[PDB]
């Protein structure tokens, strides 16, 4: 009887926290930084504020960025067996029809790669060195010296380590569906440009979440695409909205969430901070690379779980 | 219907297990010493970030009031000063009583007279305690300034900001601060004699009681007596009813579930007390402070906390 009046209550409340938390603490448009800052300044103004920003000529001191290319790849590690996830439509590691598409993982020399991202050869479907797992160590080694294995200010700033360094190359075509990572994230672009779509993790009462059983893509002989399911997998929750084509007759909500589109453009290095849902596309081979800190896990992240699980409990979800 | 008293329930019980949750990860058992003053990299990122108490020891060796500063020594240097003193009757300004948020009576007496009452050589009815607080050490008793510094500076450059109020504190062991929370970063500097500390996180807001009393204001009468007068121009004040050191467990059962964390701060040592953390204020007879507030920055922690707050009471658990 009267608990339903208290439900709605508390829901009321999680539907205001969004737009009270983006007016005091999410940025109008994602900042530019003229320099690189200072491991406090970092920290204090970006980091613990857990604020998105785009830094300008912090990888002045990189080798790769003078001397990255698509032929530089070709003369420098064509001949190198790299990891390539191919899918039909572009979209890896998401939400398709009724299940969580994984990508078709492919072992295929760089250079191939090469060839099909210059128009000069064809593969079916879309091609994407996006193993991850820091592929770019595992996979490029040979390209290591023309980087810094860390962002110094940034490393000194969370006083840790990168946990992963990992490279991307894809096709225009390959575009990164909406999800979150438990990750701090610096992303270097060095040559091309990525559109970064964000919203802050204060955005997750109106970001839909579902169960999808998870399936894998296998490539047939014939040039087509089947579907594998992941029989003996445990099934894995996915955002299944497009922020650029949403659904808002399945989750009207979501227009009260509000987006953060940005560019980030070759020799620029974006702060993406934990903990927010971002959604990427990228220019034809696009060249990037991104450092992952482990998160602190405090206060803000107990914060965000709890609104994370009331979100599900109070049926917004 | 009967799914809304099930979701209800699943909400609540979120609630009730995030104080427990939070502590886990981000609540130490005990307060932590620290050997000398840090960085203010690691200030930051060590413990105002992750919004978590410390003490640091062997950060006032640079003041001249450690050496200089006691009871005897501001008689001949500030015992002519009119003071602003808060008066009680039982020591407990600032504090839920009966149906009212009662204010100390304040009073004007110079400081000659308040250090008598200390050292036992003279009687005044009720509790005496100097806290006045809005910056009063440079307000009332700028004869001392020279004895300290104006700012924390490692802190200072930590948050990015000067103090906003460096306040004076001197008081009887009877007169006792009750529980509350700040929106300050507070630096609190022990020159003389120890406070004692009890603390909750913010994150323990689900079980720590609130209730709106009207504010009246004690009245000393020419014969020592109190007289209680009502402040009709505020409006309703909230606060916190609950006495951590005699809990009330059949008002406020809830306060179980919640865990408080205690310790002692002594003279020379320097409290970081984060940003909204309640927290409970004991003192030695005659103890001698300094605190120096710096405004805490609004971010999403403080959303957070707001939401919490919020939620505590749509959901019924206070
Ligand atoms: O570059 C992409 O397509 C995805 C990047 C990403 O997911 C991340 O850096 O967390
Ligand atoms: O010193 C006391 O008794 C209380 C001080 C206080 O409330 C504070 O430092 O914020
Ligand atoms: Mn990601
Ligand atoms: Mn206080």
């Amino acid at each position: 009887h009267m608990a339903e009046a208290a439900l709605e209550a508390v829901r009321s409340e999680l539907r205001e926290f969004p737009a009270a938390a983006r007016e005091l603490c999410v940025p109008l448009a994602v900042p530019y930084l003229d320099k690189p800052p200072t491991p406090l300044h970092f920290y204090r103004d970006w980091v613990c504020p857990n604020r998105p920003c785009i830094i300008r000529n912090a990888l002045q001191h990189w080798p790769a960025l003078q001397k990255w290319s698509l032929p530089y790849f070709r003369a420098t590690v064509g001949s190198t067996e790299v990891s390539v996830a191919v899918t039909p439509d572009g979209y890896a590691d998401a939400v398709r029809g009724d299940r969580f598409m994984m990508p078709a993982e492919r072992r295929l020399p760089l250079s191939f790669v090469l060839d099909v991202l210059e128009g000069r050869a064809q593969h079916p479907g879309v091609l994407y060195v996006q193993k991850q797992c820091s592929n770019l160590p595992s996979e490029l080694p040979q390209l290591l010296p023309d980087l810094e294995s860390h962002v110094p200010w940034a490393s000194e700033a969370l006083g840790k380590m990168p946990d992963a360094v990992n490279f991307w190359l894809g096709e225009a075509a390959a575009v990164t569906s909406l999800h979150k990572d438990h990750y701090e994230n610096l992303y270097c672009v060095v040559s091309g440009e990525k559109h970064f779509l964000f919203h802050p993790p204060s955005d997750r009462p109106f970001i839909p979440y579902e169960l999808y059983t998870p399936a894998t893509y296998q490539l047939t002989e014939e040039g087509t695409f089947k579907v594998v399911d992941e029989e003996a997998m445990e099934k894995v929750p996915w955002i299944p909205l497009d922020p650029l084509a949403p659904d808002l007759a399945r989750y009207p909500s979501y227009s009260q969430a509000q987006a953060l589109r940005c560019t980030v453009r070759a020799g620029e290095m974006l702060y993406l901070p934990a903990l927010w849902f971002h959604h990427v596309q990228q220019s034809q081979g696009c060249i990037a690379v991104n450092f992952w800190y482990d998160m602190e896990y405090d206060l803000k992240y107990s914060y965000f779980q709890l609104l994370d699980s009331l979100t599900k409990a109070s049926g917004l979800d």
